[PDB]
C-alpha cells in the first residue's frame, strides 16, 4: 500500500477503441479534458484496432523491395477501413489532429498512448493489402479470416511491418509507449482458439519472431513497447521465448480452451504489468440483457475490483507489480452510439472510488496561471509560492483555496 508520491506516480489510464469506430478530434479533446480533470495520467487510443483510422501526411512504403506510392496506400486504406465499417461521422484522423491531440493532452499533462494492432484485429490492413497488389494476406484455418494476417506470408509481413515503422517513426519524441497489441490472433477462423491452432500447425515461434521483432523496433526508435497479453508463454510454456521488455496490458487468462499465461507465471518471467483489467471494459451500446461489460456492471467494477488486481487473481493474496491501470472503452460494434456521458460517469467512478491514486483536478489552476508593479507583485508571488501540485483527489477543495488565493492575489 503506497506512499502518495508512489500512489501518484502509477499510471491512470482510458482507453478508446477509435480504431473500430470513428471519434472526432472534438470528442477526443474532451476526452483528454475529463480525464485531466478527474486525475487520470494517459489516454490509450487505439487507431489501428479491425479499422485503420489514422493516416499519416505521407504514407510512401518501402518493402519487398518495391515501392507503394503514398496516395495509393491512403487510398488503399481508405477502402479496407471502410469495408470493415464505412462509419457515417468519418474514416480516419490525418496527421495535423493526432499532433494537435498530443499537443493537447501534453499542456494537461496527459500521456498519449497510441495502439496499432496486429497480426490481429486488422481487418482494414488486410484489404489495403489486397488493393495493393499483394494476394491473400489473410490466415486461413477453418476459414479465412477477415481480421487476421498469414503468418507464412512474407509479402504480407515486410508490408505490415514497413506500414507499422512508418507509424511509430511519427511517434517517435511524441509519446512514451507504443501498443502493437498481438491480441485475439484469429479468433474468426478458429472460433476463439488462435493460439491452439498456431501451437497445432506450427506457427506459434512465427508468432513469437513477430512479437519480437515489433518489440524491437518500438525499443529503437525510443518507444517503450505495450502488448495485450493473449499470446505472451501461452499456456505457461516457455520452449518458445518472448522479448522481456514489453508491457503486458493483462486483461484476462481467458475462458474454457483459451489458455492464456497466468499474470503469475508472466511476473515471473520478469513482466511489467498495465493493469488492463477485463472487469472494467464498457462496450458501447451493450445491455444488462447482454451480459458481458455493460455500464453498469463496469460502474460496479470500479467499486469491487482494487486498482492493483490483475484479471484471475485475489488482491492483495497475489500481489503483482504493476506501473498502473487502464479502464478501457470498447466499440465491438462501432454503429453503437457513442454516449459520451456514459464513459465520463464510468471514468468518473473508476477515480472517485480510487482517490488516493488519482490526481486532483489542475484545470482551474492552469487557467489562472495563464492570466498573470508594488508590493502587490510581492504578493502575485507568496501565492504563486504556495501552490501544491501533488495533490490526489481527496484534496480538492484544498486546491481550490490555493486556486482562491492566486486569483486574488491577481486582482
Ligand atoms: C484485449 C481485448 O480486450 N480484446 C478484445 C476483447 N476480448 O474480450 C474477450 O473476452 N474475448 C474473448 C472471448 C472469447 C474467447 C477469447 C477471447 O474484449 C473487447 C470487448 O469485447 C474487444 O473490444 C477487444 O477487441
Amino acid at each position: 500500500r503506497g506512499s502518495h508520491m508512489e500512489k501518484l506516480a502509477k499510471n491512470k489510464v482510458i482507453s478508446i477503441d477509435a480504431g473500430r469506430k470513428y471519434f472526432t478530434l472534438n470528442q477526443l479533446k474532451r476526452i483528454v479534458d475529463k480525464a485531466s480533470e478527474l486525475g487520470y495520467s494517459d489516454v490509450h487510443l487505439l487507431l489501428g484496432n479491425d479499422g485503420l483510422r489514422f493516416l499519416l501526411d505521407d504514407m510512401t512504403i518501402t518493402a519487398n523491395g518495391k515501392t507503394y506510392a503514398s496516395d495509393d496506400v491512403k487510398k488503399a486504406i481508405i477502402e479496407g477501413t471502410k469495408a470493415y465499417y464505412d462509419d457515417p461521422n468519418g474514416t480516419a484522423l490525418t496527421q495535423a489532429e493526432v499532433t494537435e491531440l498530443i499537443e493537447y493532452a501534453k499542456s494537461k499533462d496527459i500521456g498519449l498512448i497510441p495502439a496499432i494492432n496486429s497480426p490481429g484485429h486488422m481487418d482494414a490492413m488486410l484489404v489495403a493489402m489486397e488493393k495493393l497488389g499483394i494476394k491473400n494476406p489473410q490466415a486461413h484455418f477453418d476459414k479465412v479470416s477477415k481480421t487476421t494476417m498469414d503468418l507464412k506470408n512474407e509479402e504480407a509481413m515486410n508490408f505490415v511491418k514497413a506500414l507499422i515503422g512508418k507509424y511509430m517513426d511519427f511517434f517517435a519524441g511524441k509519446t512514451k509507449i507504443f501498443n502493437f497489441g498481438t491480441d485475439e490472433y484469429a479468433n474468426d477462423a478458429t472460433s476463439a482458439q488462435g493460439w491452439y491452432y498456431l501451437k497445432w500447425y506450427q506457427l506459434y515461434g512465427k508468432f513469437a519472431e513477430y512479437a519480437n521483432t515489433l518489440a524491437a523496433m518500438a525499443k529503437e526508435r525510443g518507444l517503450q513497447p505495450m502488448a495485450f497479453n493473449d499470446g505472451f508463454y501461452y499456456e505457461d510454456k516457455d520452449d518458445v521465448q518472448f522479448d522481456k521488455d514489453v508491457l503486458i496490458s493483462y486483461w484476462s487468462k481467458g475462458w474454457w480452451g483459451y489458455n492464456l499465461a497466468s499474470p503469475q507465471y508472466l511476473a515471473s518471467k520478469g513482466y511489467k504489468f498495465l493493469n488492463t483489467n477485463g472487469d472494467w471494459y464498457y462496450i458501447l451500446g451493450q445491455k444488462p440483457e447482454d451480459g458481458g461489460g455493460f455500464l453498469k456492471k463496469a460502474i460496479e467494477n470500479t467499486g469491487k475490483t482494487p486498482f492493483n488486481q490483475l484479471a484471475s487473481t485475489k488482491y492483495p493474496e497475489v500481489d503483482l507489480p504493476t506501473v498502473g491501470s487502464m479502464l478501457s472503452i470498447w466499440a465491438d460494434r462501432p454503429s453503437a452510439e457513442y454516449k459520451e456521458e456514459e464513459i465520463f460517469e464510468l471514468m468518473t467512478a473508476f477515480a472517485d472510488h480510487n482517490k488516493d491514486y488519482f490526481r486532483a483536478n489542475y484545470n482551474a489552476l492552469r487557467e489562472e496561471l495563464a492570466k498573470i508593479s508594488k508590493e502587490s507583485l510581492e504578493a502575485l508571488d507568496a501565492a504563486k509560492t504556495a501552490l501544491n501540485y501533488n495533490l490526489n483527489r481527496n484534496k480538492q477543495a484544498e486546491l481550490d483555496t490555493l486556486v482562491a488565493n492566486l486569483k486574488a492575489a491577481l486582482q
